[PDB]
Order: C-alpha cells, then structure tokens, then sequence
C-alpha cells in the first residue's frame, strides 16, 4: 500500500527487468544488423522523448474548436501546432489544404478516408498487390474479401505492364469507365517509380471520382522535394508518419479546401466529412503523445539537414542499384526514382522467398515481393531493398557498394543451398535444410560476422542504449 | 552529415523548445488541477519509459510465429510475454482463453471484433448512449448513422429503467427475439453498477448471439477482484489499457478457446485475421511494451490495494454529496464512478461542467436516465481513479465533494442572475463577464489548486 | 407453311388436348368443392376474356408518354384508362394520388416500393408472420433471412397482444424509436380486424418514416366502402388485383402527390423508376386490360352489394361456429375472414386442414396469437369472398359451418384413434387407411359436393 | 344485386365496350403495320385461350411436391407437365437439368437467379448495354445504380471490340481476374452473333464463377437447333417464354443437377437455391394460366412446323440483311447468325433516333440502338431489325426484300427531313418538324399507305379479330 506510490516512479529498469532486458536485446540487434527493409527507419531521440511525456494522460475526443471535455488548453496548442507544421512542411496553403493529425497509424488513416468519401460498398480502385500495392488499397480473391477495405467496400485493382514494370495507365483509364470507381488510390508499397498524378487526375475527374494519394513510402522524399509532390493534382493525401518521414508510428490525412470546379462553382466538402469520420466515426480519444512526436518530426523534416538526408537516401539507392546491376542482377523497371528497388532474383536462379530468409540469418534485413512477371505468388522472384534506415546511420555510396556485395554473397549462399535440396522441395524443407546443416550454417556464421562487424561501424539513432 | 547525426541524438528540450514548453505547461496543469473525469488516470514512469524505447522502429506485421518480416526474435518475446501477462493478470486459463494485444486503442479493438464476428450489416445491440453507453456500441438517429459501428453494421440499443437507473434486462430479452442480434455488448461509459453478465449470457445464447463485454472502464477493478469479472459468462472481452488499468493508450481483445458446448470456439483465427491483415498494419510495439509493464504492475498487491482504495474513495465521495443533498443515479455505485443528477439543485451538467472547469475541477456532463432533452443533460460524471493514483483518501475526497458543491452553487448563481430561462452561451457570458463571478471563480480556483498541490503527480521526473 | 398457319389459329381443345383436359378437370374441381380459402375468388368472364386479347403481343417498356418503342398509341389509351379507373374506384383525387398499374403481381408491387423508398438495408417493420403478417412484409429467423424483403433490407416485425389478438400499437410505437424504421407496413394476410391507420400514421411521422398500406386482402372491401379506407392516412397503398377485388393476378401501387407539409411528395418518380427500368421489363398489357375491366366492375352497385354480402356472410358463419362452440380469434371479424382457434376442440389446423380438404372443403391452417409451436398451428382461416361470388347467403353459410364442424369432429376422431400424442404423418395414415374413416370422408365429401353443385361457377362458359 | 350474377358472365364486348374497343383498334394496328421489332411476335390462338382458363383462380404457393394449400391436384399435373415439356423441348436429360416454370416474366427470372446464387453485393458481369446487353445484366453510371441488378448487386460490364462488333473475350478474361465475378452472364438484347459459350465456361471456371445464359432472344432458335444451344457449357439458362419462343409473357429458369467437378467429386446445389429464391423468396402465388400458356407453347415448339418456322426466321433475316447491304447499308459485324441485325445508319448520314420515329409514322415498327462505335448515347447510329414477328405472318425471302425497300424509302425520308432542320437541332424539334410540315407529312402518308397495303396481304395470328 505504501510502495504503490514508490511503484509509480520506479524507473523501467528497476520496475520491470524482463521487459527492459528485451528492449536492450532489441536495441542491440538493431545495431549490429543491416536494415534494408524499405519501410524501416530510426526515430530521433527528440521524437522518442515526446512519446513518454504526460501527454499520454489527457483525453481529448473532438477537435480544437470543440472537444467533449475541458482543460484541453494545451492539447489544443499542440494539435494546432502540429497541423501548422504539417501544412508548412509540404508548402501547402492553409486556404487550399487542411489536415487531420489524429489517425493512429497508416492503415487507420486510409480507412477513415474511405469511410468519409466512399461509404459502404462504394467502389475503390488501387494498385494490385502482386504489382506493388498495399492491402489497405484493396485485397481479395475470387472467393474471399481479406482486407477491411475489400470487405466494407467494393475494390478492384489495376495492374502494371509486366514487361516494363510500370503502371498501365491506359488500361486503368479504360476500366474506370466500366467499374465507376468513387475513389482511385495513388500510392505504392513496392514501386520504384514516380506516379503519374497528373494522369490519374484526368482519369478521376473523368469518372467524377476522388483521387487519393497514399504517400506513406515517399512522405519524407516529397518534403525534401526529391520526388514530385502528390499535392499538385490530388484531392487527398494520406500518409504514415514513420518510414521515410522518420517520426513515430501515426498517420495524417491531408484534404483540400475551397473551390473544386467551375461551370458557377462548386466547393470542396472533404474537411467535415473526413473529420467526422475520424471522430466520432472511427476513433476515440487521440494519442496526444504520438501527435507531439509527429510535430517534432515535422520540425525536423523542414530542416536542411533532413533535406540533405533525403538527397542522400535517393543517391544511396542509385549506387546500390548500380552495384547490383554490375553484379548481374535484374532491377524491375531497370532502376529507381526513389528510396527502393525491387531486385528480380530470377536472373540468378532463385527466389526472394528462400533468399530473404538466408540474408536474414546473415543479419541482412529485407523482404521478398513478387515481380510483375511471376506466375506463382508462392515463389516471388523479387527482393525489396530500401535505403532510408541505413542512410539515417550515415552510410554513403561507398558504404552501400559494400552492402551490395554482402547481399550478393548471400544470394550465392541461398543458391548453394537450393540446389542442395531439389526442384520440388518446399520452403519448409528449404528453411529446415538451412537450420540443421553445419555445412551451410558455417557459411552463414562467416557472413553474419562480416555483416555485423561492418554495421558496428555506424551509430544507431535513438536514446543512449535504449 | 556533420550535423545530421547530432540532430537525431539531441534531446527534445533542445531540439524543439516549442513542443517541450507545451509538454511542461500540460504537466503543470495536470498537477494543480483536480482530475475527476472517469476515464482519466496517470501512467507510471515505467510504462512511460517503454513508449520511448527503440521498439518504435521494428515493423512486425503478423503474429509471433507468423510474421511477414524476419528479425522479429525480440518483438516475439515481447508480444508473447504480453499475452502471458494479460491472461495471467485476469487468472485466465490459456486453454480456455486467448488474447490479441495489437489493437491501437479501445475503439479499434471493438471494431476488430465486430469485423470478425458480425460482418457487414450484421446486427448488434448495446447500451443506448443517453443511458450510459459508448459510441462504439452503436450510435445513430432516425436520419443518420454516425458511429462507424452504426454505419457498417446494423445497431439497435437497449435502454435502462428511467426510474431505477438500471438496465432493463426484461425489455432487452424481449426485443432480442425481434431484432435477432448477432452480437450483444456488455459494457458502459457511464454506469455505476455491475452488469448482469449471467443474464446477458442467457439472452445471448437464446438468440445464438455472441456476448461481448467491453470492460474499458472497469478493467483495473476486475483485476483487483473488486468487481465481478466479465470472463465468467462472456465469449469475448475487449478493453482499453489505460483508464482504470493505468497503462498507455492501447487495447486488447480476449477471446475464448476450447469447447463451447460436440462444438468448439472459432473466435481465435477470426479475430486475429480481422485485426491483421484485416484492419491494421504494423503493430505499435512500444505501446505493447508499455501495456506489458502495466500488466506486471497490475498484478502487484500494491495495485490490488490501489483499486480497493479507488472504490472506497468513490463511496465516500458519493456519501458526502448525498449528505449535501445531491441525487445519485441508482442512488449509489459499485465502482469508480457516480452520475450526479444535478436536477436536484436546479441546474444541469452542461453549465456546471464548464464552471467547475474554470475552478480547475475536471469532470464532464452526461444525461441522466430521466432527461427529456439531450441538449441540457442533468448529470455530471465523477470518477476517482485519477485522484486516487495521487494518494487521495476518504478524508481527501470529502473535501473534494465540498469544492464541487461550492462550484454547483456558483454555477447556480450565474443562473439566477441570467434568469430561469437562458441559452447556454448567455450563461457562459455572465460566468466570464461579471466582477462578482469571474472573481468567485478565481477564489475557488485558488483553493482547488492549493489543495491539489499537496499531492504528487505520477509520471517521469520533471517535465 | 401449308400447316404452320392453321397451327397458330387452331383452338386449344384441338391443338393441345392434354392441357385442355387439365383445365377441364380443374374447372370441375372448382365447381363441386367449397372454396373457403381467404385469398381465393373467381374472375368474371369479361376479365378472363381480356387476358386472351392481342394485348399480349405489344412490348411497351416505359410509361404513357415515356415509351422506349413507338406504336404504343393504344397501349397508352389502356394504361391511362386503367389508372383513371384505379383512382376513380377509390374516390381518389388525381391531384393527391397517382398509381402504377404495371406490377406483375402482389409481391412484386411491394418490392418495387421497398426498392424505391427504402433502399438496400433500409429498415422495415411489419406484422410478424405467426401473428398474421405476410412474407413480403418481412420473414427471417435468428439464423437466416428467407424473404426477399428480409434479404435486401433490414426487417423487424411487431406482434399482436396474444390475449386480445389485436395489434399491440403501444409496443410498436415504443420499438420504432429504437429500430428507426424507414418504412412501416400496414397490411395483413390473416387478421380479422381493421387496422388503426390513424395511429400508424402518428407512429410513422414520429420517426419520419413512410406508412405503406398493403390492402391485398381487403382491396375489394375498401372500394365498396364496407371497411375503412387506408387512403386516409397512408402515403402509399399497394394491392393485388385479385382476391377480394376479383380481377386477374396483378398488382398496383398507389402513391400520393402534392404537399406533404413547404415540402412536397417525391414518391411518384421514385416508384415509377423502381418498377421500370428498375425491376421489370415489358408490362403484361393483357393483365392490365383485365384489371381495368375489374375496376369498372368494382365501381358498380352490384359489386358494391356483393361486398356487403361478403362481410355479412362472414358474420353469420362466425356466429354459427361460435354457437357450435368454436373460439374465434379476437372473438369476431370486421371483414371477409375469421381465424378459428381449434384448440377449443382439442386439435390443430394442421391436421384439420387436410381432413376438411379430403371432404372438398378448401381452407388452410394458420397459427393463432397464443400458439407456442409453429409446427402445430391452432387455427384455421376461413374467408367468404369466393363462395359469396357463387351466391351463397347467410342461410347457405350456416350449412357450410355445419359441414366444417362435421369435419373437425372427423379430424378429432382420427386423433383419438391415434392417441393424444402422434406425429402428423401418423395422423394422415389413419385418415387414409381405416374403413370407418376413409369411408366417413367419402360420406361428407359427397354431401359437400352435392351442396356445392347447387351454385353456379363464374368464368368462361364451359371448360 | 340480381344483375351481379349476370355481371360475372356478360361477355367482355358487352360488359366493357371501352376496353373492348381498345383491344380491337390494337388488333387492327397490329394487322396493317410491319413488325420488325426484334423482341416482338404473335402468340398462337391455343396459347391465348389458355390464359383465359379458370387456372387464374387457384392459389398454389410452393411447388408440386409441397404446397402451402391443398386441392392442387391439377395445378400439379400442369406445372409438372410444363417442366417435362421444357426439358424435353431442349433435349435435356432430367437427371442433368431441372427447370423452374414460375417466373412471372424475363426480368424476374434473372433476378431470382441473382438472389439465389450471387447474394447482396455479389459481383456480376454482363454485356455492356450500349454494346448490346440487357438492363437486367447490369446498368449503372459513374453516379447512380439504375437497374435492380446494379442496386442490390455489384455489376461491371464487358464490352465488344468496336471494330469487329464482336465481344472482346480476351479483355473479359483479363478483367475477370481483377473483378472476381461470382456470376458471368451470357445473353444479349441486340447482338447478331452466337456467343462463345465454350470460352465463357473456361473464364467462369477459372474464377470459380457461375455461367448464366440469358437466351430470351434466341430461345426459339435454340429449340429448332438453328443456333448453337447454350445448355452445352452453361450452369444455368434463363429465358422469357415469348419473343422467339412465341408463347405468352412469362419466364423460366433452367439449372443443372448432379456432379459438377471431380478432384472426389462435388455436386450442383443450384436446384434448391433457385427454387427457394423464386419462392418463398421473391414471388407469391404462381400465375397458373400463364404456365398453361407456356406449356402449350412448348408443345408447339417441338413440332416440325415450328422447327421449320425458325429455319425461315433465320433465312428471312439473311435475305433482309443482304438486301440492305446491296442498298448500301452497313451491318454491324457485317451480318447475322440469327433473327436480327443492327443496321449502322451512319453510312447514310443519319441516326436511329430520328429514323425509328419516321419509319414508325410509316407503320414500319423497329427501334434505335447504339452501334459499337458511337461516341454519344444521345444519337445512336443503329436500328435493330428482327424477323420473328413478320415471319410468323408468312413472309419469305421475296417478301423481306420488298420490306427492305420500304425501310430504305423511310431512311431516305428521314434524311430529307434532317437536312431540313440543321446540324444543331434537337430530337424534339426534329420530331416536331415531322408533325407540323405538310411537305413531309404527305410523303409519310404515301409510304404509310404502301406499307399498310402490303401488310394486309398477310394473316394475323391470334383469335378471330381479337
Ligand atoms: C473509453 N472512452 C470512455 C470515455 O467516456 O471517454 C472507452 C472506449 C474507447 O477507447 P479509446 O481508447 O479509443 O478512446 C471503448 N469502449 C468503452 C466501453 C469505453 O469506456
Ligand atoms: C396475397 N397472399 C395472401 C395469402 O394468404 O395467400 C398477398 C400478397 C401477394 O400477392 P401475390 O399475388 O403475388 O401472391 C402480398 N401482400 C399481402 C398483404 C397479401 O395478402
Ligand atoms: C506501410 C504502409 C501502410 C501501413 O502503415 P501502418 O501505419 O503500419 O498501419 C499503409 N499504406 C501504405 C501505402 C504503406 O506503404
Ligand atoms: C427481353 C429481354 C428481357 C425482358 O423480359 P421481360 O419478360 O420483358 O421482363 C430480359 N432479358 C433478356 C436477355 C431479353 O432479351
């Protein structure tokens, strides 16, 4: 009864060693490994400090102008400040754009928008998953609707030309006239090229649909002006706040304000629809600590240092891509305009499925992903590689070239094992051969050692060992 | 870059003074004020430290043993540990219960469940809002569906007897036969009494429906064993992790496993698939670590005691207000909150919540079972979790009751000066513009804030 | 071809003897039997002649003044004439009412309206089936949606007081506030009392819902002014054109025009668009001509008298059965039918309808308000429209009542021989296999059929 | 009160002169005019006599094996007989096919099937209207769902190659993988070619969807074996009973029974689903008189005389098509395989919209319909012409050639008027110029006279002046 009070102060290290120990082991893993997973990054210490603030304590359902409870004087200073920085960072005119900073994460942001502009069973079109789209843009089979989007709404994806790896805009333009989408999505989870926002705008207006951009993967790039901004032609832009924007996990919803089209003019009604859908529609009390962390991230995002960070991110990607091309690897669409590349491993007689696991054992983090061609989804040809994370650690062109070599050493290993299994062997067996065969296991150890030594050369953003 | 590094490792105080200054002012407001909002509380320092960990960086969409990406060795230790502590804290047998610890918050947890067990347009019944229910349990009018629940699903609420303030179980039992709910919700946002989970189970099984409990408000109480556990009769239990459980903002979904009656339970996969890849993306592992910390703390006798205190404080507060002549809906409480019907003082919570606020006494309005108009709620909701976490005891709350009373009197005064009839905006105008009043507010605010300063404020050292 | 012509102009009797023979046998069955099925009647020869016209050939999708194809000069004269007679027959002012005469039948008419005013998943409330409602008004269980209405829309029925047999309007008024119906239905398939249209209008307007009346069973009565007209308070009135209106099988949708309260009514276009191009294709003009003929006949004093007779027959029949000790649900009737609760004789309509049938007395079972099991309905429904169209009068029906009674006794006998407990199939077995019984049936069948022969059989000369 | 009894007998001619008079004027119009509307025909006297029977009187909800009421002894003989003739007429094995004969009409039959196999919001694909599809196969715009099908279900149409006038099966095959239809429709309202049922079956099975054929327009042809039967590859076949089958207005739903696919085999569950959907799902008491009329039509349909009638129908169409080709008219897909042709009037500088109305004034019945090309739906290029009706009157190749000339005389007239109005004139004005201009009105009279004289030469099926 007395200690209860001593209990609320007691640092985490003392109060709970088991959790603390985990956090440590994780921090250390993150250090010695090479993070190449496109969606990963490292939040600054400032952002992380915010999440721990007393901002966790206040409930503030509603919005600045009107909340359900009182005493929100400061939360209001915060949310408001956060919006000013969100529009500012993207050079948006507060008279043409508004922004909701309450989404809990990326997926939630998208759903809020669908719930506000589409409505139950409304039609939605997005990049087909195996072509590089995201679940939240639609995901169903001929027998079941898996994604929440594909359950409460009616989704149909558009594909990319399997010979150029590019989005087939012509086919999409045609299909839209038959499908009558209420909303078309412009966003990708694994696509190395800029999107033709201008085209998509013509296609959306043609069918009277809304054009929503999902810049979760390029949000940071867009800010530094390293890739074309989606705010030029889109009606709405949703985004995560982590990944390339390097903040804590949360999401935002940008929406236009003002005159939409003449004749005599009609206005944009997105604001209230979207705000009402987030709340009291879908969410409850906002996570203010996460909002503070985003605000911090946006301040940092407008600095020239960030600006430079991004230029570096993209250049690293290019050098990495070039290095792998030179090693004889095939890059979908032959190259990239951003932070990632899809390496088609068919050109080496293996697949990303087996390859991602071997590279992992060597502490080289990345993931598989089908290439435009691929006939089977149960044996994806590609590996996706992103440079945001490692760049935030300081890696430069020279550094990545060495990385490319490490990945190549891995692909070779992966191949060595695969021929050691059989044409009709399963991923289960493959994985099992890699676990109980000192022969390969030794090789792994050797490369893991090299991988982890190199990684140790760079610092690890975050708190002092946390 | 030369500087790019230092930036990422720099402290918040230096890196961003504007945000830091805000956090400070907030920390200080929380200190000198008296938090009586039922849903509020204060997370311990341990929980808060976890949210800042490097756990923010790792993406781990999927589940332990079923992750999309590799390198989840530790996240797995975590999520798993978190589930072991979640079932443990509630004395649940891992063979009869499972638990999803990925929800981002309370509302999301509920939706995940609806999406898994109900399905588009499936019928759902829950406590009607003005009677003390939550939006996520359904909220629509005769012309529009507002809540996500009421949009993607078909909701119809059940009310409470307006003369006892209790849930009319008889009427619900009858209406279920006509509405055919696929799922009935057992949970409240402003209800001072235990729920007849046993009854609701009979009603659910009668219509072959699922009985989902939403213990967001009493999650902490349930753990200390201070209120009956909803796990005895329910098929599913959703909950927030903050509020009375005192963790960071997140949510959990408890579901049964094993035999239902031979027939089994298929809740597990349905619910897991609905959270992901159904509704969410990468889980917020830092929030999960904070919950884990909260659950360890929740199983301590100190927490156990904290809860006993919470409920006792509420009683004393309730008694003190009764003695001051206030009417308590259903006459009392079995938990951490009470709905004070201000009709018995000639005013309403709408005007009263704002005046009390100006005096730094935090709380909120809420219609009472009677109330004919929703635009002039008779009640004020008062909870004791927050102030109890600061150390307040029976004696302390009695003083609090007095402060609230002083407030109600003030709010009434601004009323008599405005006239028995006047719009809410008229009322607030006097509150602000009037020497005797704005002055009165200052006086009570001063006393309120002095008293509050006497107690500590949980959290990280000094913000 | 040499023969191809003659084929198309040949008579049915020669062209197809098998079908012709069937029609004959049916015509003859209809003659010697006693039709007491509430929904049955006999169309006049004029109506029947219309169905055979060349009106079958023309396709006229659309509406007068809005046809897809040309050459509709006459179809237009027809449809238009039909509408003039439909509004006329019900004394409706063409400035306050419009009418669609294209529905293919009763059920289609209702669906057209739901599709126009409700919309996918819109809520609808109607009389619960076991209490006397129609499928099209909603029909689902706790596990499946059976009726089209209950599939594409969200239906919840209201019941009747099981002790008065009357519709519990108080409970309905209450539940509407919780269910938020977009449309409430006023219509019955087996209810002997007038509906409180005035009440239902208050309830509909309270929830901003539409009040749709389904007068399929009393359409003819309403015209003769023998029962209160539903056009006084309703927004829409759907109806079949057969049954008590005595026309061919088809349906109509009456809807209001003008001012609703300034606000207007937008029902017209919604409903017309929903019938076409919404739900149907080319209208069956021959059926429309038959309806027109029926409406002209319906406005005659002879029809007017026919109806008065129909209702009087029912009363006498009801009285005669009461005197024989039978229990009538709600104790009596205000129209053409009565629900005889056979519990008061130790049997059920299920067994009874089949025995009476074997004796050539046509009628059907139907649960009574009380009834605990739907697999053993207590009641028998009896209507007088059909037999009245044959000329039966009070005296005649009293004899009929006796015949039905003789039947109930027989059905009971087969019961006592089977034992207080026995499955329905067991019962029917005795009915058939047993000298004393199959013999008894023959005896009563003979008397039933002799009496029936005494009256004429409306329709075309001799089939 | 006394007369009431005399009222139920009193013939229609006496009981109601106003209706009778109408029926007469209609019968006479049908006689002197030339019916070329593809969906029209003339029911035999036998069929018409059935509709008037006492079969109107019995209520028989349910089905032969189980009805809600009794005394259905004969209705059962009927419905049953009707089904035996429906399967018989199409040479279907009662062990592989079943049939529902209760639909009230064509549209209702389709909906019953959708309600049974698709379910609310289930996806359905069908021929796009402007390409020759039917409303019931789906009809919506980018802003509204018009058809019942497009309201309660999710429909997306497939088009035809605008340069061949044929259905683009390749594009459909592709789109099905993105749309995931639960049911694909094989049926047309204005398409002169056979459908590749075999192809559509591959496409349906590929996506695990049902293949429903809607043979409303070729039902009669299919029976005579003049066009390929859709029962060879389809799971379900819906049809109207009038049109080319020449019965009264009603509809039927044919469905398969037995083993569907092996591995070990799975069965067809269509029967109960469809029956339950018709009733108690969608309809009430069946219209037995209409069913008797259908039965009569099916008996007549199996005769060699009918068989011959159909061969004639198709040959007439060809000669008509040839005659118009020779007159310089353009026929979509250049010809026909059945009873109709879509004449693209662009090749004469006019459109079907103006042309259908002028031909009408000349007592030549037909209708407009957009051609594959057509940029605007408010100025369809084509006219649809069918031969079923006129053939049932006895017209032969020589006769149709004369008909073609009459239609041509009309198109010329139509053109004369149009140049007399202006490039930017409306159909309202066009129609009005044709009504109040003795100049043209005189021409019309002249051709109407010739048209009506010729028509008088042939008999008019049906009753003796009814
Ligand atoms: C918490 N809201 C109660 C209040 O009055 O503020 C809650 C929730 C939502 O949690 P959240 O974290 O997203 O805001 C859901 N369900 C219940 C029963 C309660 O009490
Ligand atoms: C007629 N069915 C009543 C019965 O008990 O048989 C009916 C209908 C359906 O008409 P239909 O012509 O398609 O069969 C619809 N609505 C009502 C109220 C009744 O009474
Ligand atoms: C990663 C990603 C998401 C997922 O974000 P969460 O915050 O993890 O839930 C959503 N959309 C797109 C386009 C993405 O790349
Ligand atoms: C004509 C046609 C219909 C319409 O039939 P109705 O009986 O008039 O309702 C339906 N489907 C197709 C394919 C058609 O050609």
């Amino acid at each position: 009864w007395s200690s209860h009070e001593q209990m609320l102060a007691q640092p985490l290290k003392d109060s709970d060693a088991e959790v603390y120990d985990i956090i440590k082991k994780e921090s250390n893993r993150q250090r010695v490994g090479l993070e190449l997973i496109a969606s990963e990054n490292f939040a600054s210490r400032a952002v992380l400090e915010a999440l721990g603030s007393c901002l966790n304590n206040k409930y503030s359902q509603g919005y600045p102008g009107q909340r359900y409870y009182g005493g929100t004087e400061h939360i209001d200073e915060l949310e408001t400040l956060c919006q000013k920085r969100a529009l500012q960072a993207y050079g948006l005119d507060p008279q043409c754009w508004g922004v909701n900073v309450q989404p809990y994460s990326g997926s939630p942001a998208n759903f809020a928008v669908y719930t506000a502009l589409v409505e139950p069973h409304g039609r939605i079109m997005g990049l087909d998953l195996p072509d590089g789209g995201h679940l939240t843009h639609g995901f169903m089979t001929d027998k079941k609707k898996i994604s929440a989007t594909s359950i409460f709404f009616e989704s149909m994806a558009y594909k990319v030309n399997p010979d150029t790896g590019y989005i087939d805009y012509d086919r999409l333009e045609e299909n839209a006239r038959l499908f009558h989408p209420k909303l078309i999505i412009a966003g990708t989870s694994c696509y190395s090229r800029n999107l033709d926002y201008g085209r998509l705008r013509k296609i959306a207006d043609e069918n009277g649909a809304y054009l929503m951009a999902d810049m979760a993967h390029i949000s940071g790039l867009v800010v530094a002006g390293v890739v074309p901004s989606p705010f030029e032609h889109c009606h709405v832009v949703t985004t995560t706040t982590h990944k390339t924007l390097r903040g804590c996990r949360a999401g935002m919803i940008f929406y236009r304000r003002g005159v939409r089209s003449v004749d005599k003019e009609i206005l944009y009604n997105l604001e209230s629809l979207i705000n009402s859908a987030v709340f009291p529609g879908l969410q409850g009390g906002p996570h203010n600590h996460a909002i503070a962390g985003v605000a911090v991230a946006l301040k940092q995002a407008m600095t020239p240092e960030f600006k430079e960070y991004q230029r570096q991110v993209v250049a690293n990607c290019r050098a990495l891509s070039a290095a792998l091309v030179e090693l004889g690897y095939k890059i979908v669409t032959g190259g990239s305009d951003n932070h990632l590349i899809l390496v088609d491993l068919r050109s080496k007689g293996t697949d990303g499925g087996r390859a991602e696991k071997v590279l992992e054992a060597c502490s080289i983090a990345c993931n598989k992903n089908t290439c435009p061609g691929d006939k089977s989804a149960l044996r994806p040809s590609g590996l996706r590689l992103g440079t945001p994370a490692l760049t935030s650690r300081g890696l430069l062109e020279k550094d990545f070239q060495k990385v490319a070599h490490f990945i190549h050493r891995g692909i070779e290993l992966t191949v060595q094992i695969q021929d050691d299994t059989g044409p009709r062997a399963t991923l289960k067996e493959f994985k099992e051969k890699l676990a109980g065969d000192e022969k390969h296991q030794r090789a792994v150890r050797a490369l893991r050692q090299e991988v982890e030594s190199f990684a140790a050369l760079f610092p690890l953003p975050g708190l002092p060992g946390f």
